[PDB]
């Protein structure tokens, strides 16, 4: 209940809420139907329009008018935008050449340039450049001040998940809203985009912008509008606000825009229909930069101009349905559309079985359009997992497709041809990021980044400490001109030991065999070098990983690789290994095909053994240093040490080999030398953080040797491909991957042929950050380069998309 009838006679656009029953005149009032009864009369004016023309300049003020083109307009804060344009031969902020905004400009009273986030759903990167005619002011805020050719959303590509991603930093997994539609189990409770209880606080998790500048004595605009509000009257309330008196005025505001998205999912993306809603969208930009110039704040306001996501062409005729795979499809519940999420229909069903589901729905058809996961093996990058609200069951959907249960769920919910919502790498869902003012820089490109960076930067903008986020603070300093925060690398938290020769062979009982009996002076201080680290500068490039955690860890030399090996988990944390473009391709030789060896620098106690692998009838090993790249058959024995192996599948085996036999050649002939950095990965809680012991849910049967979930591996060259990756002078290249450890390759349907027609496919949707990796191994990489550790910070959430132009 509200009593609706007081008053918002002097309250019009109310920064501070009202409680019920009490009538509300803030922005979002309609939205609760909750508006006092003369709201509309005297909040929401139209009367003649928003534009001022030569017959009302100097006109006697009149309260009926929209806004007003009298002489004291400027100092009530509420003349039309182009006021100053009509009336006083002033020209439109777009027809001014621009000009280096080196400090901010700003009236007196300005404590800090403020903030103004502009928001437009599903501006895909592209309009930038393929609406440009019709986007002049949009242009010439892209290219006066910072802008990135496009921005990555999060996944899923939808609404509500990137808009709080944006006002959080943080990934829907961890806010909460991980979708447009969401059952809570606890809750009980459903959430949706139409209705009430997407309003109660308890969806809503981290802490978004407004709350933290609110906490730390930063006034905001209330972000959200009425849908019924018209564009023009956002754009005028922001201008009034930004003359209230300095101690009641906002800092930081926020305009939402539903356009292009409301016309892109009737038109699609590129129809001839979007042409307007684009000009209308660049028109509100021009008001909103008329009204700052103004203002005299067009040279003291930090714009940012940023999308949530994409628009794909998706059409009712690229539906696939569970209908046709599952027999009993009226057992479950599906969340349908360009993501699938599946999960019971009733909790009182003991005759449910999401294995059969799975198997109902992989590789059955040539060319299906989705690909079943359960959510624990979705690629990492996409960060899906660790929340209640993510149905265990995955569907990932083909671009340009949908997934609906049955066909009758299509014609009883063509009207679209647009949506969004599929995998983030995706290129149709990229978006759009834009900084101008005086702390952004000037005329200056930056590469493509995450939309969860931006949480950091705009608290920089407004001299805020974030709350705890997922972004990686400094990774965006250079998109700054001043405000940037020097962020100092983590303190290592456990040293290494460096472990010489402690044991006599015969100490061993591990069951192991190597034929290497085989016998010089010239050449045995040469391997003693070795074993101390004389090769250890050309094959650990970038430092030793520092290691975050406390636990018991040795350093261990050789020839060809440098290895951090953890004597809790009894295998390498990381092994490190530079492969030049002049290096060649060995086989293992017949003989040493079974070969291990024990490791002399290390206990049995300590070490893995071979009978528990000979015992496990479903584990095989693999090594991280690969046999095939010994610099000579000497250093090949080294690659059999025991202290190189690691649990791998049979099925996983087959990856790795290729990897490791063809790929790194691939690729250190392509980018001149590869350094590269592998490790296992141990998630088994889904978290995307490292594991500790008491975690672990597989061994080795009969054994302490832990079951990775992943292995991951870093590959680094210098971005100048003309010098060698071991010779670098200047920035560094990267790409690296977090590849899951499965007993099966189910998730790769042509995996029945030859390795070169489907390993690589599936190391691609594996593509990770070195950051990614950081969470999930507590380890810190490139602690010593020739770089600044801002640049460092960038490289490490660096992305290879493997998506063209
Ligand atoms: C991306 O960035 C984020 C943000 O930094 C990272 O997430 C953080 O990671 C921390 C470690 O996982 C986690 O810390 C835990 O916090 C517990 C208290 O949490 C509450 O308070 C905070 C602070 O305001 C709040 O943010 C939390 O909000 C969550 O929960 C509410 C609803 O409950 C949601 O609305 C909200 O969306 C959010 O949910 C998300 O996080 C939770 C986990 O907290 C998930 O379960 C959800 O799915 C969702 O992802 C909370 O309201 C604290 O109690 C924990 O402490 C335990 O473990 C420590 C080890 O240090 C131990 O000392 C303690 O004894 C304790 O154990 C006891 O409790 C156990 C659980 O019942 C029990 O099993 C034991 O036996 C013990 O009794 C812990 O410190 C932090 O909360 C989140 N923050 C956020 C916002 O998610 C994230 O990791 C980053 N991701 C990547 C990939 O890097
Ligand atoms: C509730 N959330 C968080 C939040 C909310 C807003 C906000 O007012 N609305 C009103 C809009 C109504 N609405 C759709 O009707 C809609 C639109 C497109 C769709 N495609 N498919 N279904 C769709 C449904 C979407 C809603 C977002 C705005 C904001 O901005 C957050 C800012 C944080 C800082 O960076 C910029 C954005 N956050
Ligand atoms: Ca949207
Ligand atoms: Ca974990
Ligand atoms: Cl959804
Ligand atoms: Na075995
Ligand atoms: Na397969
Ligand atoms: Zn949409």
């Amino acid at each position: 209940w509200t009593a609706t009838s007081g008053s918002c006679k002097g309250r019009c656009f109310e920064l501070q809420e009202v409680g019920p029953p009490d009538c509300r005149c803030d922005n979002l009032c309609k939205s609760y139907s909750s508006c006092c009864h003369d709201f509309d009369e005297l909040c929401l004016k139209t009367a003649r329009g928003w534009e001022c023309t030569k017959d009302r300049c100097g006109e006697v003020r009149n309260e009926e008018n929209a806004c007003h083109c009298s002489e004291d307009c400027l100092s009530r804060g509420d003349c039309c935008t182009n006021y100053q344009v009509v009336c006083k031969g002033e020209s439109h902020w777009v027809d001014d050449d621009c000009e280096e905004i080196k400090v901010p400009e700003c009236p007196a009273g300005f404590v800090r340039p403020p903030l103004i986030i502009f928001s437009v759903d599903g501006f895909r990167a592209s309009y930038m450049k393929k609406g440009s005619k019709v986007m002049p002011n949009i242009e010439k805020l892209r290219s006066c001040g910072t802008h990135a050719p496009y921005m990555r959303p999060v996944y899923p590509t939808k609404t509500f998940p990137n808009l709080y991603t944006l006002a959080t930093g943080l990934y829907p997994e961890s806010h909460g809203i991980v979708g447009n539609s969401m059952y809570d189990p606890v809750f009980d409770a459903s959430f949706h985009l139409r209705g009430r209880e997407k309003f109660n606080h308890r969806w809503w998790g981290g802490q978004p912008l407004w709350i933290t500048a609110t906490k730390q004595g930063v006034r905001a605009g209330t972000f959200f509008w009425s849908v019924s509000i018209p564009h023009e009257r956002r754009i005028l309330t922001i201008l009034q606000w930004l003359s209230l008196p300095d101690n009641e005025r906002p800092s930081v505001y926020a305009f939402y825009s539903e356009q292009p998205d409301f016309s892109g999912h009737k038109y699609g993306p590129f129809g001839p229909e979007m042409t307007n809603p684009l000009r209308e969208i660049d028109k509100t930009v021009g008001q909103l930069m008329d009204g700052l110039k103004q203002l005299r704040l067009h040279r003291c306001v930090n714009v940012i101009f940023v999308g949530d996501h994409g628009m794909e062409d998706v059409t009712c005729d690229r539906t696939e349905f569970l209908s046709n795979y599952l027999t009993n499809v009226d057992d479950i519940t599906l969340v349908p559309g360009t993501l699938g999420r599946i999960r019971a229909k009733s909790i009182n069903n003991s005759k449910y079985d999401p294995k059969t589901i799975i198997a109902a729905l992989t590789c059955k058809k040539p060319d299906q359009h989705f690909k079943p996961y359960m959510k624990q093996h979705l690629p990492k990058r996409l960060h899906y997992a660790n929340n209640r609200r993510i149905e265990d069951i995955h569907l990932l959907v083909d671009r340009r497709w949908h997934v609906a249960r049955k066909p009758l769920d299509v014609y009883k919910k063509c009207f679209f041809q647009g949506d969004h919502g599929f995998d983030n790498k995706v290129n149709s869902m990229q978006t759009v990021f834009v900084g101008y003012g005086p702390t952004f820089k000037y005329r200056t490109k930056v590469p493509p980044f995450e939309n969860i960076e931006l949480y950091n930067v705009m608290c920089d903008l407004l001299g805020l400490k974030p709350a705890p986020n997922n972004g990686t603070h400094g990774s965006l300093n250079h998109l700054l001109r001043t405000n940037t925060f020097r962020p100092t690398m983590p303190d290592e938290v456990s040293r290494p030991n460096y472990p010489g020769i402690m044991y006599l062979q015969s100490e061993f009982d591990l069951g192991c065999t190597c034929d290497d009996k085989v016998e010089n002076k010239l050449e045995e201080l040469n391997k003693r070098l070795h074993t101390k680290g004389s090769t250890k500068e050309r094959h650990l490039l970038y430092g030793r990983p520092a290691v975050l955690y406390r636990t018991s860890y040795d350093i261990l030399y050789h020839t060809d690789f440098e290895s951090g090996y953890s004597e809790i988990f009894l295998m390498p944390l990381w092994t490190s290994y530079t492969i030049s473009k002049q290096a060649e391709v060995s086989s293992i030789p017949e003989h040493l095909t079974n070969c291990v060896r024990p490791d002399v620098r290390v206990s049995p106690g300590f070490s893995q053994n071979c009978l528990a692998y000979k015992n496990d009838k479903q584990m095989s090993y693999g090594f991280l240093f690969p046999p095939y790249l010994s610099s000579s058959p000497e250093a090949k024995y080294d690659a059999f040490l025991v202290t190189n192996m690691v649990p791998m599948y049979p099925a996983f085996k087959r990856v790795w080999a290729y990897f490791q036999r063809v790929l790194v050649k691939k690729y250190a002939s392509e980018r001149n030398g590869v350094n590269v950095i592998s490790g296992p990965i141990f998630d088994y809680n889904y978290d995307g953080l490292r594991d500790t012991e008491d975690e672990i849910k597989q061994y080795v049967e009969g054994s302490s040797i832990p079951v990775p979930t992943h292995y991951y591996s870093i590959i680094t060259s210098c971005l100048d491909f003309t010098q060698p990756a071991d010779k670098c002078d200047g920035p560094l290249s990267v790409s690296s991957f977090i590849l899951p450890h499965r007993p099966d390759n189910d998730e790769s349907c042509n995996s029945s042929e030859d390795e070169s027609k489907w390993v690589e496919e599936l190391m691609k949707m594996h593509t990770a950050r070195v950051r990614d990796i950081e969470h999930l191994t507590g380890l810190d990489f490139y602690r010593k380069t020739s770089r600044s550790y801002s640049e460092i910070l960038t490289l490490k959430t660096y992305l290879h998309t493997y998506e063209s132009e």
